[PDB]
């Protein structure tokens, strides 16, 4: 009955040296490791260390070119890593980039592998650079490497190719990288809520859209739950995971789960523009620790209120640790209107939904 946690200031190094205000800062993993320690929360948890991710590692989900492009960028001059990130929609390289990257996949792979022998029941991983956007042969949306893909396909490594792997994304974005990579995989059970707009929304592709439900042997095992229509908050997130994402889920039968943890849903968010509270983040944990026996692994990808992420992520350890869940309207029109059509794309798959 423990909790891991993995955070390491290496990971700080990461930079856009063009504009030191650019929201994916340094700071938001310094500033969220300091809110668990105020609120009592580090000191409650097992410490797991960090490693650098190998490039047999990155190859589970990347392409040999893709890894190597990125390690290059480690000694090229201001100027070339200018020119390689902008070969990408919104990336920023520094030299410290790939290490950085490597080390929040290897923390991620530790604390799978600190669950799945025993030595934690949970576990949350405070690493940046985000994940989720990265694609097989691509950087993407300050994602170079996909670190949730790749746990899961690290996770599978250790144990069995079908291992049941359940990858819910509440990042207020598709994770485009890990629905591509798991598109065809029914191991892998993909689901994200996101904000859509009709493709307006970043990364501005319908492939985010409810009717992508999986290709082949993964028809069923892809689920986007696609927000239009402006703000949502915790009614509208709680209304998701009662009809959609905790039924489907006990219908898979994880045998571990990941959460792309973005916290930029949250209330105070410049980017995502919703209004998910602390609490709401606790209520969505304490569900997700029903499933698989327990065996959650919470991996920080977005968010940008580093007031916001430090106190919504720690209330998800509050909730991994054990403490109670906090005491939380009709949905908006749109949010149900979502829901529904989520619900008829999926019911073919899954009779929990019938
Ligand atoms: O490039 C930008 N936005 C698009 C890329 C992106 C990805 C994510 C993200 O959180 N993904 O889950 N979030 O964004 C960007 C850069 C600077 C500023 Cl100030 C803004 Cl508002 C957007
Ligand atoms: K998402
Ligand atoms: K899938
Ligand atoms: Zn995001």
């Amino acid at each position: 009955p423990i909790t891991g946690l993995v955070y390491d200031q290496r990971m700080m190094l990461h930079h856009n040296m063009w504009d030191s205000h650019h929201p994916e800062l340094p700071q938001r993993i310094s500033r969220i490791f300091s809110r668990h320690e105020e609120l009592r929360l580090l000191s409650r948890c097992h410490r797991i260390p960090a490693r650098l991710a190998t490039e047999e590692e990155l190859a589970l989900c990347h392409s040999s070119k893709h890894i190597s492009i990125i390690k290059s960028s480690e000694h090229m001059k201001p100027r070339d890593l200018n020119r390689l990130g902008d070969e990408y929609n919104s990336i920023f390289i520094s030299n410290e980039s790939y290490t950085c990257a490597l080390l929040a996949a290897g923390s991620c792979f530790n604390s799978a592998q600190a669950i799945l022998t025993g030595q934690v029941r949970n576990a949350v991983a405070i690493v940046r650079p985000p994940g989720h956007h990265a694609e097989k042969d691509t950087a993407c949306g300050f994602c170079f490497f996909n670190t949730a893909a790749l746990t899961a396909r690290y996770a599978q490594s250790i144990t069995r190719e079908s291992l049941r792997v359940l990858i819910v994304d509440w990042d207020v974005h598709h994770g485009n990288g890990t629905q591509h990579i798991f598109e065809e995989d029914d191991s892998v059970l993909y689901i994200s809520l996101h904000r859509y707009e009709d493709g307006a929304f970043f990364p501005n592709s319908e492939d985010a859209n409810y009717d992508k439900v999986g290709l082949g042997k993964g028809r069923g095992y892809n689920v986007n739950i696609p927000w239009n229509g402006g703000k949502m908050g915790d009614p509208e997130y709680m209304a998701a995971f009662h009809h959609l994402v905790m039924p489907i889920a006990r219908e898979f039968a994880p045998e571990l789960v990941l959460v792309s943890a973005g916290f930029d849903a949250a209330r105070g968010d410049p980017l995502g523009g919703f209004q998910v509270t602390p609490e709401g983040y606790a209520h969505l944990t304490h569900q997700l620790m029903s499933l698989a026996a327990g065996r959650v692994l919470i991996i920080l990808e977005g968010g940008y209120n580093l007031t916001s992420i430090s106190e919504s992520m720690s209330m998800c350890t509050s909730m991994l640790l054990g403490d109670s869940p906090p005491s939380l309207t009709p949905l908006k029109t749109s949010a149900t209107v979502s829901i529904n059509n989520v619900l008829r794309a999926h019911a073919p798959f899954w009779s929990s939904l019938r």
